[PDB]
């Protein structure tokens, strides 16, 4: 009969692939974890391998019929094999896209810049360059860091991910999806299960309708963070202009966590940031996941396996080998599961182990599952277990508990204000950039926008949808969204939008369960097995039940639903519509930092336009060597033309970028050598 062949063939894919994968996984983790020519040939050959069988089975596949499946367990499983992704492309082409895959992999992980005053000290990404956007008060250099990763390292980029697209649209075109971005909201699509259906053009609806609901939070998020940072960075920043980009606390603003420090509203209380109190005891990054690990198993949840310690990287290996700092989770398969995280002890690390060890245990729970339905219900699902527990550990009644906070912390209403703030730094703050940035690569894949126009329309979406603006104008030399581990290194992005809306939804029915009385906020799931319980029996489906009914079975609603992310942050709301009663609340997309001193313009190419920056760069050095007695090597990359028959310029000094030359000086030079002409 057709399913007893089938289900054998299955049952053979299964234990076939299992194999295979943990083969390209444990390569995959060499290369991550110690990045080498070696490993990225070793790599290349069990990815290969990988892809091969794949192509094998998909084909040997289509042969069973598509549709007459008795066990719907063996029919969405067929229903995936027969699509032949990947093989889409010639083998020209897709071992092109790996080159161009590993290339960006490659570059964002060992790109450095340099100090300018001293060549030979140069800073990677993680951590350097990490350190002083999460630190640094000072508004130059964290300029400088800001440009210098998306000048070095976004330009390197930006012809690889141009066909990046090209490439990954081909595949998707081929497996019959409108492009690559189709091809990923395809995680949420759910078919032939009435009552359950989802489709992929919904996710796209239901995410701009949510997005809508919390805009009014964000834009007073907006306000209150505005006016803190116009108190932090006096006279930078206008009160109704967006917020300039390298100003938010990472070098991206994905999180403006760290912006904690500039906002806290009440700084006399105990300091719900635990950062120190890890560092005043002997916190390493054995304590963090020992922490995370003693969470997981108080809720009933396994404690990790003997493999994860032994063979997981928890810090910085060194100067003896370049690994992708990233944390990540990993599931190889075959029982083996790690985690890659350059631990560092602060607060965030200890929430980020909470979050990746979510992921272990959700891998766990469905190992007992077929292979190819051992994943997610959906994305989010996945990034939503971690972030459940995160709310939970850093609730300050946790972490009293954990000797973190002093055994006296009292619990008034400031500490409320101040924990729903730090919360909303995190969780608020990234939705808009989230949205905005995957709304970004969902319009390019689509081809809504043009080659000539993305950065362009990427900092359009930047000042109107986020409320931010560049400090510095970018031409489409530049590719700064690859210049975020996710874009460059081919992640999906709205996991961590859904993921958002459906943490609170399932720490609403966990906090239910776990008998919680009063506000989510106050919630600490901690000690309730009762809790454990009802989320490990959905941890343990897998992709076996479609998302939307595996939601129900949890929280009691079909879709995700953004009241509950209210609802959480309803007393932070309220606090800030009165504290910005006196401030403007939304922003203009007009201002940006370097529109005051910039200057308007009277067969025209790109070259045209480098005769131009080369002759005012030959004019300012004149106009210090005459009008001043100096002699400075203005570039042509020292004259910044933006809004391009029509542009406006500004001169920046060389190797300062912030040090902006008064335009009253520019015009002065211009009019001393406009003789020249
Ligand atoms: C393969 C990917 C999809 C993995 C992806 N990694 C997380 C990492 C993380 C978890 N909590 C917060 N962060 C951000 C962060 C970045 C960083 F460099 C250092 C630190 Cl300490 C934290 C993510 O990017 O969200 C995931 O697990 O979703
Ligand atoms: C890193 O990779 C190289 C090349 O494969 C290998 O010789 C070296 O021993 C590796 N180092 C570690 C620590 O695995
Ligand atoms: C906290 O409570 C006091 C009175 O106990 C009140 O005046 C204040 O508005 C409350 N909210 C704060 C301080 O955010
Ligand atoms: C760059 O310009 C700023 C302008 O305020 C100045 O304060 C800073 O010292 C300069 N940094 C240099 C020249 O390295
Ligand atoms: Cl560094
Ligand atoms: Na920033
Ligand atoms: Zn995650």
């Amino acid at each position: 009969t057709i399913e007893e062949q089938a289900k054998t063939f299955l049952d053979k894919f299964n234990h076939e692939a299992e194999d295979l994968f943990y083969q390209s996984s444990l390569a995959s983790w060499n290369y991550n974890t110690n990045i080498t020519e070696e490993n990225v040939q070793n790599m290349n050959n069990a990815g290969d391998k990988w892809s091969a069988f794949l192509k094998e089975q998909s084909t040997l596949a289509q042969m069973y019929p598509l549709q007459e499946i008795q066990n719907l367990t063996v029919k969405l499983q067929l229903q995936a094999l027969q699509q032949n992704g990947s093989s889409v492309l010639s083998e020209d082409k897709s071992k092109r896209l790996n080159t161009i895959l590993n290339t960006m992999s490659t570059i964002y992980s060992t790109g450095k810049v340099c100090n300018p005053d001293n060549p030979q000290e140069c800073l990677l990404l993680e951590p350097g360059l990490n350190e002083i956007m999460a630190n640094s008060l000072d508004y130059n250099e964290r300029l400088w860091a800001w440009e210098s990763w998306r000048s070095e390292v976004g330009k390197q980029l930006r012809p690889l991910y141009e066909e990046y697209v090209v490439l990954k649209n081909e595949m998707a075109r081929a497996n019959h999806y409108e492009d690559y971005g189709d091809y990923w909201r395809g995680d949420y699509e759910v078919n032939g299960v009435d009552g359950y259906d989802y489709s992929r053009g919904q996710l796209i609806e239901d995410v701009e309708h949510t997005f809508e609901e919390i805009k009014p939070l964000y834009e007073h998020l907006h306000a209150y963070v505005r006016a803190k940072l116009m108190n932090a960075y006096p006279s930078y920043i206008s009160p109704i202009g967006c917020l300039p980009a390298h100003l938010l606390g990472d070098m991206w603003g994905r999180f403006w966590t760290n912006l904690y420090s500039l906002t806290v509203p009440f700084g006399q209380k105990p300091n719900i940031d635990v950062t120190d109190a890890m560092v005043d005891q002997a916190w390493d990054a054995q304590r963090i996941f020992k922490e995370a690990e003693k969470f997981f198993v108080s809720v009933g949840l396994p404690n990790m396996t003997q493999g994860f310690w032994e063979n997981s990287m928890l810090t910085d290996p060194g100067n003896v080998q370049k690994a992708v700092c990233h944390p990540t989770a990993w599931d190889l398969g075959k029982g083996d599961f790690r985690i890659l995280m350059c631990t560092k002890v602060t607060m965030d690390d200890f929430l980020t182990a909470h979050h990746e060890m979510g992921h272990i245990q959700y891998d766990m729970a469905y190992a007992a599952q077929p292979f190819l339905l051992r994943n997610g219900a959906n994305e989010g699902f996945h990034e939503a277990v971690g972030e459940i527990m995160s709310l939970s550990a850093a609730t300050p009644k946790h972490l009293k508990s954990i000797g973190l906070l002093s055994p006296d912390f009292q619990e008034d209403n400031e500490t409320e204000i101040n924990f729903l703030l730090k919360q909303a730094l995190t969780i608020v703050g990234t939705l808009p950039f989230t949205y905005m940035l995957e709304k970004w690569r969902w319009m390019v894949f689509k081809g809504e926008i043009p080659k000539d126009q993305w950065m362009k329309k990427w900092w359009e979406m930047k000042r109107e949808i986020v409320g931010v603006v560049e400090p510095v104008p970018h031409d489409e030399t530049y590719c700064d969204p690859a210049s975020l581990f996710h874009v460059s290194n081919d992640y999906s992005f709205i996991r961590y939008y859904t993921r958002t809306l459906y943490q609170f939804q399932f720490q609403e029915a966990l906090c239910q369960a776990a008998k919680h009385e009063g506000p989510l906020h106050k919630c600490d799931i901690s000690n309730s097995t009762e809790a454990g319980q009802k989320l490990f029996n959905m941890l343990r489906l897998g992709k076996s039940e479609p998302w939307t009914l595996a939601l129900e079975n949890v929280v009691g609603a079909k879709n995700m639903n953004v009241r509950p992310l209210l609802n959480y942050f309803e007393p932070l709301f309220t606090w800030l519509k009165d504290q910005n009663k006196n401030s403007f609340v939304g922003w203009s997309t007009d201002w940006s930092p370097y529109a005051d001193q910039s200057i308007k313009v009277r067969e025209w190419n790109d070259n045209e336009m480098y005769l131009f920056r080369s002759s005012v760069a030959y004019a300012m050095r004149q106009y210090f060597l005459k009008v001043k007695n100096q002699m400075i090597l203005f570039g042509e990359e020292d004259v910044r033309v933006a809004n391009l028959i029509s542009f406006n310029f500004f001169v920046t000094a060389p190797k300062n970028v912030s040090d902006i030359i008064p335009r009253t000086e520019v015009e002065k030079a211009i009019r001393m050598s406009r003789s020249r002409i």
